[PDB]
């Protein structure tokens, strides 16, 4: 079973955690990797009800299992804020322009 579905892809509690773990650590250290520059701030205006606090910042992660290292992101991505707490998982998949809807 996957804690979370987005679109196809299925993740386990450890892979979310795995992903949350990497780009938090990038955020520590005011590193991004990529062309788009992960992690990088998130504005919640789709209002997803998120119960921690912003500021949030966006990481992707891979229906691999691997942890993203520059290439291409996927179109799924874990959701943190300034405290290292999981906000949510969300994706593009099956949401038009550069919107999101979250992983079920
Ligand atoms: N890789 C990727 N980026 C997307 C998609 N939809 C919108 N984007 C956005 O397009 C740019 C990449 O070319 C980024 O700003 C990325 O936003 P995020 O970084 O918030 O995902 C998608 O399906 N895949
Ligand atoms: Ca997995």
């Amino acid at each position: 079973a996957c804690d979370y579905t987005c679109g196809s892809n299925c993740y386990s509690s450890s892979d979310v955690s795995t992903a949350q773990a990497a780009g938090y650590k990038l955020h520590e250290d005011g590193e991004t990797v990529g062309s788009n520059s992960y992690p990088h701030k998130y504005n919640n205006y789709q209002g997803f009800d998120f119960s921690v606090s912003s500021p949030y910042y966006e990481w992707p992660i891979l229906s691999s299992g691997d942890v993203y290292s520059g290439g291409s992101p996927g179109a799924d991505r874990v959701v943190f804020n300034e405290n290292n707490q999981l906000a949510g998982v969300i994706t593009h998949t099956g949401a038009s322009g550069n919107n999101f809807v979250e992983c079920t």
